[PDB]
């Protein structure tokens, strides 16, 4: 049976005091919306019409490529009156799950047992049981069956001991929500029509509401500040990384730990602490990463180590290769298998070829630089004033001297040998040695100011 | 009616195992003590009255500037002796607030509700509950006001299972304390002058003493070792990390951000794991702050981002620079609008004009830069053997070829151009070019070692 | 009376997911099973068996100094068949502990209360309470002394309810393990011999088993895949973490604090978030870490400060010498008292000078720095080509101008000056200036292209 979701994103979300609309701010590095349409995506929904309404400029923007059906509210008349702007688009069957998207963490596998709850012209509802439900809207059942959702005002001294809850998570046929819909009224406290009404309408209609528990509270739960989208942070990290672990992933401290992202990764892996994964990354086998690194959007191949507080971006890396502390990847940055960078080095938009070593102090970019070379400290990549980032090409088993600047557009072919403190502008031929000479006055018997 | 306040911080804390006293151990960067002068002078205390005694030469030297009255215990005969040292100062009129040096966590909420509970002519007693009350001396109460505070050990099994117990933090006017304190005896295990015998003191004068429960159970405790020191620290910053949240602050793991003084800030700040605040910081909207960061007595401007492993010291940056990663700002570095500085550089005690950019391995020291210069890789400024680091002076629009020496003191005006490799020691003129002259020894055919 | 243990460590560890067999995974840095191994040493054990199997090349490659009896466990056929393998080499006077490798944090002097306990020609077995002991053997006493181990699948309602359960630890002579182990049969439903029948045996032979209870349940649990090692990891971690304090060291955060290894401090240190103190470390009194810092085997004097992101390794560093940030210290770094070493600066294998500074963006490997230098910003030692890291021998009260190339070998003698810039290839003389002379080429009126 087709299905399709309706997810609520019009909310203002005041209490984060931001120019963000409240479902765009992020639970790892993705809007919490997108968590929802994602998740709505793997369930295989067919359409998802997204209610939205306040920062409605910053949602076309921030959402511009999603494959989603824009449904604009311009006025707060409840739930009910929300999900029926959506309804027209309903195919009459069709099951229809409602979703919100202050509340991103709700888990496919949840979902789709809540879709097999649900009874041929009934609702599935999906419940959860608090400690203190104190607040929020109780379930009654007889016998088993849903009857009614009983708010905390309106409880009886037992009904108050009733710690299952209603969550707002929903599941009916097309047909159905188009008919109760349409029947729901807005005669309460609020003066708003309440998606609550249709489990009333429901079984005054003769029909079956079926409830199924939530595996985690967190799961249901929405972020309405930032201190709370904080705890659903933490809730999420601790369970990717769990999984990780249980997949064999070494994490050394599980709570100083954060995925931002995907990844992929081999056996052996160890991550020590501090460590931030962004975008998607894949490791190799028996990769080690020290503290502090940050990697984002890097593929690491087997049997590599990075050292210590290195950040790595848009960057490709060799089986064996060492990399840290203390090093930079820049985008565009290739090494190859076996190469060496060390400490204080920044790698910009360049290919580094086999056993080539870049171990201090350095800045190499936008070159080639082949096979087997030695980059001494100091060496600097650069430019004419007025130039658009020209190329520096190196080629193999090539020796570039301590502090020699090499000044692009130029060549080194293989097994140059450039000298220390080496200004390079000319291109040098295959085995050429380019040596500086300098000119030194000595003064013998200067006593030092001391 | 006037106020003022004792502060007992006479004790050696032996379990610290350290040559400092109990009180100038630091939570937040600021010695316990502190926090409690600064409460004390929050509430709006007229005189306070510092009881020192252990380490009382450090006190002096760590606390020189506080507006405290030294008031020296030469000898340790209890709490009540202590307060009396103080009590010639006492104006008969004017509540007197006992509190301690070393439970630091005190807030002006709780003790200006307990200062509002004090009746005439009586006592406020700071009273808390705990599920373990074992050790702490009992509230025994006829009807709603306190009778008497009965000690562990001479508690019978019904009294044994009250669990509201005394903090030892108490409000009386001055007159009563002159009164009470002198009446005092020391007949029990110990030998001392207790300060808990003012509840029986003032009943046995006919005198109204009322209980006031404290928020936190970590506001009354005090620190004995290092242990309790780090939970009294971890309680603080928690505390302090959940306020910025929900002021807005997005703060990403609230259990690795450290703030040790004062943080001003606009909306919608973005703050990565582990990032300490020290000092006065101002931050301005949408200032970005990556991981790793150290920011101590810092000005940051409107839609500023710093990225990882960034430390700054008294430093300002204005709207719209980009910091790091891996920057370092010393004192006196001022950064202008629009500005870049990037891996491996080192500013002190500089100016940066709008526009302009520090890409790489430079160090800056002592100097003026204008508006959009270009300092290329590898820059240094430095001084003559001897000298006494003196200035160099860039002006607007210069370019600056990597790997040069600017050797102070030394100008470069507006427009000039310096090729890379170049030392620098006499100033250079307006739309001036300087390129070094370089002399190379070529030799063809020559074979490297391998 | 003497002793000998039996270690258990033939597992695969297949949810581990990993090459390497289940007890070489690392806790702070050490195998689980060296942890059991060291353990049973601490305890005075004379021999100490080692059963092993899975991964069994790999154990004698890891484990290859291990003072162990390597007895090779063929195939599983459960715990009394594996410590029989070992029982051929049991005194029959001497006391034998069994113990697992898998099971790391078992302590010394829970081990040692667990000996004391055993009666003469009977078994001491150590138990410990669990809050849901569901899955777990519980301990019947009749009375005060176990009577049997009734595993969850046989036990009654009420026996269900006995909290007190098996861990697998025990004691007893040697002379009774070999009477026992001989006795055991393999009737059951996965048709093993099984240790826990030793308890049944004892009493059928009227032999009195005596319990005694572990002081922490996480000091008898095993791991049994990267989740539970890292559980075993953070508890392990917190109580270094709260010993050092308790002696007094303060740790700002003891969760963001990791000893993999051993140290050694005086008083009056202090340690900020995000270290990590590896292999043998000693720090003097009043030293000072600062966040991100990274010590493996290295020896710190009295009043050092070492600032953020610094990573030292196999260094010595005097007294009052302040480091970082952003200084790295590789083998052989030797500092004398009163240096200074800032950022963006790799020492190599080096000897440093009482007061001598060495503040950025520098490389010195393989040499000697005498007393007083000043080593300017940029200056790098370096090798010719072909070279085998030669050395770079620097006397008194030297100063070395920014930009530097040190070419070893060289040596630069007693109050030399270096001026910025220079190319040092010769030996430099006692008091002898060298300066670099530049030749320049200046254009007039050169308008940049903007
Ligand atoms: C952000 O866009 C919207 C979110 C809404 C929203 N978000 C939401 C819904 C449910 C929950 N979760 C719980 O209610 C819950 C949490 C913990 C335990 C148990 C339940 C959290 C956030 N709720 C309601 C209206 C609404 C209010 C209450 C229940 C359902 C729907 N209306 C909303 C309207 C919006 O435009
Ligand atoms: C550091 O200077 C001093 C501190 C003292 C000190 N510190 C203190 C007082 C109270 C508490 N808090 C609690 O007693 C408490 C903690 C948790 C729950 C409930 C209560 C902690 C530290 N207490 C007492 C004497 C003293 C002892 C006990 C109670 C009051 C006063 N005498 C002190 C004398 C000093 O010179
Ligand atoms: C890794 O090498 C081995 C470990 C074993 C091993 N490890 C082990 C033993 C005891 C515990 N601890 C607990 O049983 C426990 C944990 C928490 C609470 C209470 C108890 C953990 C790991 N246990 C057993 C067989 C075995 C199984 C169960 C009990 C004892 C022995 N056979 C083992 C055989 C091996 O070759
Ligand atoms: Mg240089
Ligand atoms: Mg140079």
């Amino acid at each position: 049976k087709a299905l399709s979701a309706v997810i609520l994103a019009a909310g203002k979300g005041t209490r984060m005091y931001s120019d963000l609309p409240k479902v765009l701010h992020t639970i790892a590095g993705k809007p919490m919306v997108k968590h929802v349409i994602d998740t709505a995506h793997q369930l295989g929904s067919e359409n998802i019409h997204l209610i939205y309404g306040h920062g409605g400029d910053l949602m076309r923007t921030h959402l511009a490529n999603e494959q989603v059906n824009w449904v604009l509210q311009t006025e707060q008349l409840g739930t009910a009156h929300a999900v029926q702007q959506a309804a027209p688009f309903f195919k009459d069957n069709e099951n229809i799950v409602v979703l919100y998207g202050d509340a991103p963490l709700i888990t496919k596998e949840t979902l789709e047992k809540l879709i097999e709850a649900k009874p041929e012209n009934g609702i599935a509802l999906l419940t959860v049981n608090l400690d203190n439900p104190t607040g929020y809207g109780r379930i009654i059942r007889e016998n088993g069956n849903v009857v009614a959702i009983v708010e905390q005002k309106d409880a009886n001294a037992e009904q108050l001991n009733i710690k299952e809850v209603n969550t707002g998570v929903m599941v009916s046929d097309g047909a159905s929500f188009k008919k109760w819909l349409a029947r729901v009224g807005n005669n309460n406290a609020q003066g708003e029509y309440y998606l609550t009404d249709l489990i009333a309408l429901a079984n005054q209609d003769n029909c079956q509401v079926v409830a199924v528990q939530a595996t985690d509270v967190m799961e249901v739960e929405g972020a309405n500040n930032r201190l709370q989208l904080a705890a659903l942070e933490r809730y999420f990290q601790n369970k990717q990384a769990s999984k990780l672990l249980l997949e064999g992933v070494m994490i050394y401290d599980p709570a100083r730990f954060d995925l931002r992202g995907t990844l992929e990764h081999g056996k052996d892996v160890e991550i020590d602490v501090n460590v931030i994964i962004e975008g998607n990354v894949k490791l190799g086998d028996r990769v080690k990463i020290g503290t502090g690194c940050v990697l984002k959007n890097v593929v690491i191949g087997n049997d590599v180590e990075i050292k210590p507080y290195s950040v790595l971006e848009d960057s490709i890396v060799g089986e064996k290769a060492a990399i840290g502390p203390f090093s930079r990847l820049r985008p565009g940055a290739e090494l190859a298998a076996e190469t060496h960078v060390g400490n204080f080095v920044e790698i910009k938009k360049s290919t580094v070829g086999k056993g080539s070593k870049v171990n201090h102090l350095t800045y190499v970019g936008d070159s080639e630089i082949g096979s087997n070379c030695n980059i001494g400290a100091g060496v600097i990549t650069c430019n004419y004033d007025g130039a658009n980032k020209f190329k520096t090409i190196i080629g193999d088993d090539v020796f570039v001297g301590s502090d020699t600047q090499l000044v692009a557009p130029v060549k080194v072919a293989n097994g140059a040998t450039i000298g220390a403190g080496t200004t390079i502008t000319r291109d040098v031929g295959e085995n050429e040695l380019v040596i500086t000479r300098v000119a030194q006055r000595h003064i013998q018997g200067w006593q030092r100011p001391i």
